[PDB]
């Protein structure tokens, strides 16, 4: 059984100054309508959304950050603009805090459904996204770190050191997720992302391959940075083959969360990559071999409405047990990237030797 969570109320978060801003309310309604069209929706167990509580938010966020975001609820447009502008790439409306709570609470109910054994795996069609949000700050369309929160939520109902793998295949680095877990050996963070030697958002060397984790978390942060323009299925499949899956198997996660942005998709105007719906299906299918199939796919970014609809629906079809669809040599710089990661992580993972 595959679970699915979607709630129309998460459409209420909007940019009142620019209704064409790419992080659109209709990102989630289009993905949901596509699951209906492909007859995937009726094959899933529907999990209800709920609000995250402030206590749950404190699993990862400071009380000052929660408080500041919550206060936005009762702001006039001018102050919404001023507050959003204190962050990098944030717009806020009166509904934003509520929607951020719903995105987190939806993922919690999904992780609970998996861990109580109501469902084997699940998909969360949620917004606003999460992975740029830091303990103390909002960033990059993200208010609270939904995936990071979900990992802590899962630990709070099982065991504190429950081994959680987060695979972040959004085209951007999840700086917030990396930082939250940087000293933590219970949460393995693996990100693939466009880097371009720092020219690609969020423009920090924190995304480079030599950032391997700190203290007891050393070896538990795996950055796979792409340089040198468009990448697609071959490069993604090669990174999963050489790096993601051997490290993951060695870690032996008890729960997999996917920070599943679909902005590395063919057609995305922000990502500039060419990962196909069939590619994402193969990535999902591989991750399903981990943690006895306990996989929660969480929407992050992805801005071409058709691309994200087809791609996320393909992932759900895999979680449901459908056969992987049918699938070149790698761009030279992709080989260089993979080999850099391998060199950086060989000291920590015997499977890479
Ligand atoms: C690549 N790239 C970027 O990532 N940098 C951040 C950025 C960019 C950008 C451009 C935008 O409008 C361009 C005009 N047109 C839009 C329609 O298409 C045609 C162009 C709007 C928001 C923007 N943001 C903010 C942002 C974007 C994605 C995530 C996300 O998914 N992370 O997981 C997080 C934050 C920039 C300039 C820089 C940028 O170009
Ligand atoms: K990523
Ligand atoms: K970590
Ligand atoms: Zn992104």
């Amino acid at each position: 059984i595959t679970g699915l969570v979607y709630d129309q109320r998460m459409m209420l978060h909007h940019n009142m100054w620019d209704s064409h801003h790419p992080e659109l309310p209709q990102r989630i309604s289009r993905i949901f309508s596509r699951h209906e069209e492909l007859r995937l929706l009726s094959r899933c167990h529907r999990i209800p959304a709920r609000l995250a509580t402030e206590e749950e938010l404190a699993l990862c966020h400071s009380s000052k950050h929660i408080s500041i975001i919550k206060s936005s609820e009762h702001m006039k447009p001018r102050d919404l603009n001023r507050l959003g502008d204190e962050y990098n790439s944030i717009f806020i409306s009166n509904e934003s805090y509520t929607c951020a709570l719903l995105a987190a609470g939806s993922c919690f109910n999904s992780a609970q459904a998996i861990l109580t054994g109501q469902v084997r795996n699940a998909v969360a069609i949620v917004r606003p996204p999460g992975h740029h949000a830091e303990k103390d700050t909002a960033c990059g369309f993200c208010f609270f770190n939904t995936a990071a929160l979900t990992a802590r939520y899962a630990q709070s109902i099982t065991r504190e050191s429950l081994r959680v793998l987060i695979v972040d295949w959004d085209v951007h680095h999840g700086n917030g997720t990396q930082h939250i877990f940087e000293e933590d050996d219970s949460v393995l963070y693996i990100s693939l992302h466009r880097y371009e030697d720092g020219a690609f958002f969020p423009n920090s060397e924190d995304a480079n391959y030599d950032k391997v984790g700190l203290g007891k978390g050393r070896g538990y942060n795996v950055n796979i940075p792409w340089n040198g323009g468009k990448m697609g299925d071959p490069e993604y499949m090669a990174a999963f083959h050489h790096l993601v899956m051997p490290i993951a198997r060695e870690f032996a996660p008890e729960l997999v969360l996917v920070s599943a942005g679909f902005d590395a998709a063919r057609g995305d105007p922000l990502g500039g990559f060419q990962v196909t719906p069939e590619g994402y299906a193969h990535l999902t299918h591989q991750l399903m071999s981990l943690a006895a199939g306990r996989v929660l796919i969480i929407l992050e970014g992805g801005y071409n409405l058709t691309s994200i609809s087809e791609s996320m629906s393909m992932c759900t079809s895999m979680l449901l047990g459908d056969s992987p669809p049918s699938l070149t040599p790698l761009k030279t710089s992709a080989t260089v990237s993979i080999n850099n990661v391998l060199r950086a992580h060989a000291p920590f993972w015997s499977s890479l030797r």
